[PDB]
């Protein structure tokens, strides 16, 4: 398991993670306020959408504005690579600034991003008691159940503490090849939790099926999704009680 | 887009359709169970007549028979004898279990019959062929309570289900591992895509078995099996899920 705050992830049903996307602080404040009554886990920050990524100052006053609003869920921060394009530099750059800020919980880190930035990365998150979600994408195909095994073990490998895969199903089989690739890591590679879905509604089964199949957390959405199949957290919470039982 | 309209049910389009069992041995609990289950949202009946103690004496089954259809009125009744080769609670010979099948064909008061896959394909031919002439719909269906063959071999199953005649193939299956339960879910993927011309039914069995029973709607399985109420998954939580993910 891996405890966030007080949250604990990988233990009972999955716990729910819900994506703030403003582009201004005046948006970011407003989500935030919005989301404060969303019954969710974990709040992701998507500073991908934020129109001010490359100042700095921009950046760690905006995470002061959410962590001043959102006080007692963990707070992710994510820039996940797609509007604004960054190089390599400016990427870990942000990364060790949202790290050392300590308005974080959590940072995501992008598994193709290069080995020695990366354990770099995860080491300076550790000693400075924040966590790491490793993650990878693929909003075209869904590859191989093998090849996504390949993927999670590797983040095992460079420090993550929660591995993450998202991949796009072509076919109902491509869903159940996610699940495939979900059950083998967790019951045969896993030494922590993980977390795995199929995009698209097609896919919804994979954010619903955790509890069983061994993904420890799902997005759902308050009023827009960050990615396509989430269901609103309200439904989501709903149906993870259903099957908690 | 394969659908089997039962009563005023149409089978196979939208949401899965909820079936509840009735199990009772009695006419009176046979009674009071069907009173008991008006008051939850099923879709389609079953009456599971092994559990019916008075099984060989036509008319009291009969009689059974048309109290609970004074009772549910709407929805349409499927009549099912599972045999005690698959754990029902009383032995029929293959002629008993025909025979009890065309009555119940016979009386009017039904609108499915549910015939075992390995009854004797001679004997299920006539039956089925009977059953149409009545306008009664037949399911067919397998069990498999110890393990899951693999995809193909349930695959294999439904589709000779279809060859017999089946208006509705069904098949449920136990799950050792929670890859079985992807195996069951791959076998109704391919079957639907690929080969049939019905609507299908299909589950993977047991607590760890119950997403089949949600996600039909995507993965190409017509209903799903709720309980009115510890155990399997209630007819309430079960339209609540079915209901979200048609949505
Ligand atoms: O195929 C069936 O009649 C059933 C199989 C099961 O595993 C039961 O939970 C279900 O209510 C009825
Ligand atoms: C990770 C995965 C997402 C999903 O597929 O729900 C949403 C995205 O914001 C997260 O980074
Ligand atoms: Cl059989």
């Amino acid at each position: 398991t891996v405890t966030v705050r007080d949250l604990v992830v990988g233990e009972g049903a999955p716990k729910i993670i819900v994506s703030l996307m403003g582009k201004t602080i005046t948006d970011v404040k407003s989500e935030a306020l919005a989301y404060r009554e969303a019954d969710f886990d974990i709040l992701e920050w998507r500073v991908d959408h934020f129109a001010n990524v490359t100042t700095a100052e921009s950046v760690l006053e905006a995470a002061g504005a959410i962590r001043e609003i959102i006080t007692d869920k963990p707070l992710l921060f994510t820039f996940r690579s797609a509007e604004q394009a960054l190089t390599t530099g400016q990427y870990i750059d942000l990364n060790r600034a949202a790290v050392d800020s300590g308005l974080v919980d959590m940072i995501d880190l992008e598994l193709f991003t290069g080995d020695d930035e990366v354990k770099a990365t995860v080491g300076y998150a550790h000693q400075h008691n924040v966590a790491v979600i490793m993650s990878n994408h693929d909003f075209h195909k869904t590859p191989a159940a093998e090849e996504i095994v390949q993927r999670l073990r590797k983040m095992q490998e460079l420090g993550a503490d929660i591995p993450k895969i998202a991949v796009m199903p072509q076919t109902k089989a491509d869903v159940l090849t996610l699940l495939t690739a979900t059950v083998e890591m967790q019951e045969r590679y896993a030494d922590r939790p993980i977390i795995t879905m199929s995009m698209s509604k097609t896919g919804v089964i994979s954010r619903l099926a955790g509890e069983v199949f061994g993904s420890a957390a799902t997005f759902g959405a308050v009023k827009k999704a960050s990615a396509p199949g989430q269901i609103s957290v309200a439904d989501l919470r709903t149906v993870l009680t259903i099957l908690h039982q």
